[PDB]
C-alpha cells in the first residue's frame, strides 16, 4: 500500500484498537478504487487465530444495506414499487393502522413507530402476524423516522415475494453471486465456520443468535475482502453488468427523506460530501441514532448524488462494523471488528483516514 494510507491506518486504527481493547480488527481502504487491507489481533483469542483477509465477522445493521440494495433490484425488476401498500404482499395483515403504510415506509423506518427490534418471543409466522397485527403506531406513516429492525426486516421479507425466492435465495442469487461476493453468507456453512471469528462481550465469545428477520436486518456474516468488494460496487455501479442490480445500487442511494443534514436511502445514509465531521460523528450515537426524528419527504426521491459521504453502523453483541464511501471520490472505508465498541470512536477514526486521503 501506499506509504500515505499505511501511516494514517496504523496511527489511527493501532491506537483505537489500544483505546477500545478491540481483540481483532480488519481494515479495508479504498483508495482510487482499490483496497488495501489490513489485520489486527485475534479471530479466536483462546485458539490464537489471527485475523486474516479471510475471517468472517458479524455485520450486524450493515447487513440492510444489501437489503436495500436487494429491494432496489427488485424495483428495477417491477417486482415491486415502494408506493405499494404492504397489505398487498401480506393480505392478512389486515388490521386498520396498516392502511396507508407502505413499502417505502417499512424501507425508511418511516411507518409511524414500529420497534427497534422483532420481540424475542416472535418464534413462528403465526406469532410474526400477532406481532404486527396488534403493533400501534405512534405517528401517522411518512412523518417520523424511527430507526427499526422491525421495519425494514419486514420490507425485505416482502420485497422477495414477487420472485418466488425466499429472502437468502434472492440474495444470494440477485446479489451475491452476481457480485462475487463468494464469502459472504446469511447462514455459515459447515466449512466455513473455521473462518468464522468469535465476538467478544465482557470479555466472553459470543455470536449472533437467531430472531425473526434476522437475515433482513442484522444477521450477514461477510470476510473484509467481500466488504471492500461489496463497497466497490456500491462506488461504482455502472461496472456492474446485471442492469437491475446496478440499478439497485443506484436506488439504494437515492435519498427518500431528510432530517437535518442526513438523507435516508435504502439501508445506505448520507450526507452531502464535504461533510460536517462531528455530525456524523454525534449523529452515530445510539442516543440520537436510535431516536424518533421528524423527516421530510423528498419527491421525487433525489437520484444517488456522487457528491455524498455514503455509511452505515452495524453492531452484534460482540461485533461492531461501519462502512463509509464517497462515490465522486473512489474513497471508502470498512471496519470490522469482534467486539462491539462505541459508534462515534468507529466513524471518527474512518473521518481521519478517509478525510487524511482526499
Ligand atoms: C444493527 O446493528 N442493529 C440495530 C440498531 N442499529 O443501530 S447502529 O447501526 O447505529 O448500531 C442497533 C444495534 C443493532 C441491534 N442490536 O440490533
Ligand atoms: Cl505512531
Ligand atoms: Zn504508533
Ligand atoms: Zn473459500
Amino acid at each position: 500500500a501506499p506509504q500515505q494510507i499505511n501511516d494514517i491506518v496504523h496511527r489511527t486504527i493501532t491506537p483505537l484498537i489500544e483505546q477500545q481493547k478491540i481483540p481483532g480488527m480488519a481494515v479495508a481502504v479504498i483508495y482510487q478504487g482499490k483496497p488495501y487491507y489490513f489485520t489486527w489481533g485475534y479471530a479466536d483469542i483462546a485458539k490464537k487465530q489471527p485475523v486474516t483477509q479471510q475471517t468472517l465477522f458479524e455485520l450486524g445493521s450493515v447487513s440492510k444495506t444489501f437489503t436495500g440494495v436487494l429491494g432496489g433490484d427488485a424495483i428495477a425488476r417491477g417486482e415491486i414499487k415502494l408506493s405499494d401498500p404492504t397489505t398487498k404482499y401480506w393480505p392478512e395483515l389486515t388490521a386498520k393502522q396498516w392502511n396507508g403504510i407502505t413499502l417505502l415506509h417499512l424501507a425508511t423506518y418511516t411507518a409511524g413507530g414500529l420497534p427497534l427490534q422483532v420481540p424475542d418471543e416472535v418464534k413462528s409466522s403465526s406469532d410474526l402476524l400477532r406481532f404486527y397485527q396488534n403493533w400501534q403506531p405512534a405517528w401517522a406513516p411518512g412523518t417520523q423516522r424511527l430507526y427499526a429492525n422491525s421495519s425494514i426486516g419486514l420490507f425485505g421479507a416482502l420485497a422477495v415475494k414477487p420472485s418466488g425466492l425466499s429472502f437468502e435465495q434472492a440474495m444470494q442469487t440477485r446479489v451475491f453471486q452476481p457480485l462475487k461476493l463468494n464469502h459472504t453468507w446469511i447462514n455459515v456453512p459447515p466449512a466455513e465456520e473455521k473462518n468464522y471469528a468469535w465476538g467478544y462481550r465482557e470479555g466472553k465469545a459470543v455470536h449472533v443468535s437467531p430472531g425473526a428477520l434476522d437475515a433482513e436486518a442484522y444477521g450477514v456474516k461477510s470476510t473484509i475482502e467481500d466488504m471492500a468488494r461489496w463497497v466497490q460496487s456500491n462506488l461504482k455501479p455502472l461496472d456492474i453488468n446485471e442492469k437491475t442490480l446496478q440499478q439497485g445500487i443506484q436506488l439504494a442511494q437515492s435519498r427518500y427523506w431528510q432530517t437535518g443534514d442526513m438523507y435516508q436511502g435504502l439501508g445506505w445514509e448520507m450526507l452531502d460530501w464535504p461533510v460536517n465531521p462531528d455530525s456524523i460523528i454525534n449523529g452515530s450515537d445510539n442516543k440520537i441514532a436510535l431516536a424518533a426524528r421528524p423527516v421530510k419527504a423528498i419527491t421525487p426521491p433525489t437520484p444517488a448524488v456522487r457528491a455524498s459521504w455514503v455509511h452505515k453502523t452495524g453492531a452484534t453483541g460482540g461485533f461492531g462494523s461501519y462502512v463509509a464511501f464517497i462515490p465522486e471520490k473512489e474513497l471508502g472505508i470498512v471496519m470490522l471488528a469482534n467486539k462491539n465498541y462505541p459508534n462515534p470512536a468507529r466513524v471518527d477514526a474512518a473521518w481521519q483516514i478517509l478525510n487524511a486521503l482526499q
